[PDB]
């Protein structure tokens, strides 16, 4: 019944999930603006007990030169580390207690089309979904130094790689003017650890108007049937192109280039992990 | 066009996919007899130079006891050691040239509805199709040592792992009655080798009949839409059950389980590397 249902939805749009996959290609542009912190120290500004910009292991790798706050993590999904700083409680040897509040960040009030309704949070460790979580104030809260309330993230994706926490904007009302992140990792286990980046409201496009018809797109032919529109990478009549884009399964390699996964959500199940959009390039 | 219309009639199939995968459960009961040779000998009869039972990398593992003719080769498929003779060409330090010819197998005469069209065997290495052949003959021709004429395989799957070569029957003329491989590996490259199994014509049952909405299905959530009949395997609503199969795309995990590929071809295409189906046993 679902599976029918949802097959049959599939197959009722032109361009199948293409048209359901929303994509962020660039995760900079929907940051929200700190409230009164400067970018680099917004994310650590109210408190950081044992969180700091290189918490992370170099196998989740690692950058030559650092990124605004003194963090040399490789960032996930084209996240620019000249305008995202990064805090984490991993670390080697003696595990110690850890927690971050950030400063806090404007919610917008100018209207934008091409927003998911998500407040997103890229984030990297083990931790469970209440050791994070998104606090939201009035103006008038945020001053005395108190929150209006708070919200758990769905914790989307495989841990402790990176990947995207999600909360819906519906859950926050509508007076709220401000949030920050805190975390909790009083886990002292070495494997339990949390990396956090600051928050942001993506910027999308459906994967049918970001890829298009035209790039071609590694994909396996079970996965192709569900992108009936995306022009699938191979060598029938001799063919030879560049691969621009792979698409993978939620669960190289033929020319050397590097794959880039890009942030992307589906529309139908914003909690749904429904496999990998990535941006191939030369690996030069 | 042709995305639209594999999707459209993906869709219009009650189980999608899972009615178009045949799957090959048992490929020892479609094992051709030897017109002559008892069944451990007829694999190299005619001819063997430099191709042995163990000729084949312990990764392509090893069985404690020997099959057959004495391969301690692991076999995929489910293909019954005590059943199947293994010869090839792979062997470390000096490399020599190598050269298979088969004894004579028998085509039916007794027709069987469950079969596949195509006459196919296990193989495993790196060759060019036209490395390996197969020939074909009448009675009178057979024993006077001729054959009437012989075609190539097509190699479908992950080279140098094992997979299963076809050839459409209806290439086979009417009037042949018996049937041989040959394989002729040349090539003194240590990673260009050959090995091989005897020829069979698949018996076969759709994977919808095989697997069933009922045996709980490993996979992916893209991979899913394709077989709307298949139960997913999760923990909605509590649900604690062992899975029974995986289903993977063409190019564990949470139990310790043992994947076993069994042999599958798609209907539509019967060179396609469609993906793969796994029944999963315990590990023990
Ligand atoms: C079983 C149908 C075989 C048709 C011939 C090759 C089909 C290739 O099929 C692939 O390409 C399509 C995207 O255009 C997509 O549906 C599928 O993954
Ligand atoms: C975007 C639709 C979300 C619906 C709620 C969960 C859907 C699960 O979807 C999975 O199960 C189905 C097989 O029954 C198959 O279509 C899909 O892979
Ligand atoms: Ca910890
Ligand atoms: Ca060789």
């Amino acid at each position: 019944s679902v599976g029918r249902s949802n097959l049959q939805a599939l197959a009722g749009k032109t361009c199948g999930l293409a048209e359901d996959v929303l994509v962020e290609l660039d995760p900079n542009a929907g940051m929200l603006a700190p409230v009164t912190a400067p970018l680099a120290d917004a994310l650590g500004a109210g408190l950081s007990e044992a969180f700091t910009p290189n918490g992370i292991p170099a196998d989740v790798g690692t950058t030559a030169a650092p990124g605004i706050n003194g963090s040399r993590a490789r960032l996930p999904y084209n996240l620019d580390p000249a305008r995202t700083p990064v805090l984490g409680s991993w670390r080697a040897g003696v595990q110690v207690p850890a927690m971050l509040r950030s400063g806090w960040y404007r919610l917008p009030t100018n209207e934008q089309r091409d927003r998911a309704p998500l407040l997103v949070v890229t984030a990297a460790g083990r931790f469970d979904s209440r050791e994070v979580r998104l606090q939201w104030a009035t103006d008038e809260q945020a001053a005395a130094g108190h929150h209006g309330g708070s919200m758990e993230f769905a914790d989307v994706g495989a841990a402790p790689a990176w990947r995207n926490l999600r909360a819906p904007l519906s859950a926050i009302p509508s007076t709220a003017t401000q949030v920050r992140l805190v975390a909790d990792d009083q886990d002292l286990a070495p494997q339990h650890w949390i990396a956090l980046t600051p928050p942001r409201i993506p910027r999308v496009r459906t994967l049918q108007n970001v890829v298009g018809a035209a790039d071609p797109v590694f994909l396996d032919w079970l996965v192709g049937l569900a992108f009936p529109c995306q022009r699938p990478f191979g060598h029938q009549y001799g063919v030879d192109e560049t691969p621009k884009w792979r698409i993978l399964p939620d669960r190289i390699t033929e020319l050397l280039m590097r794959a880039t996964t890009v942030a992307s959500y589906l529309k139908d199940d914003w909690f749904r992990d429904w496999g990998a959009l990535q941006r191939l390039t030369p690996y030069y």
